């Protein structure tokens, strides 16, 4: 079958093709960022100060 969702076990919900979902911090206080790119979700941190 194609292959463009991404099933994200960080809360084990799926997202479609370039679809941008932040998931909780850690334990500091960033923002997880994770898009899929193409089906291996794509994912960087980028803190709240800026």
């Amino acid at each position: 079958s194609y292959q463009v969702i991404c099933r994200d076990e960080k809360t084990q919900m799926i997202y479609q093709q370039h679809q941008s979902w932040l998931r909780p911090v850690l334990r500091s206080n960033r923002v997880e960022y994770c898009w899929c790119n193409s089906g291996r979700a794509q994912c960087h941190s980028v803190p709240v100060k800026s």
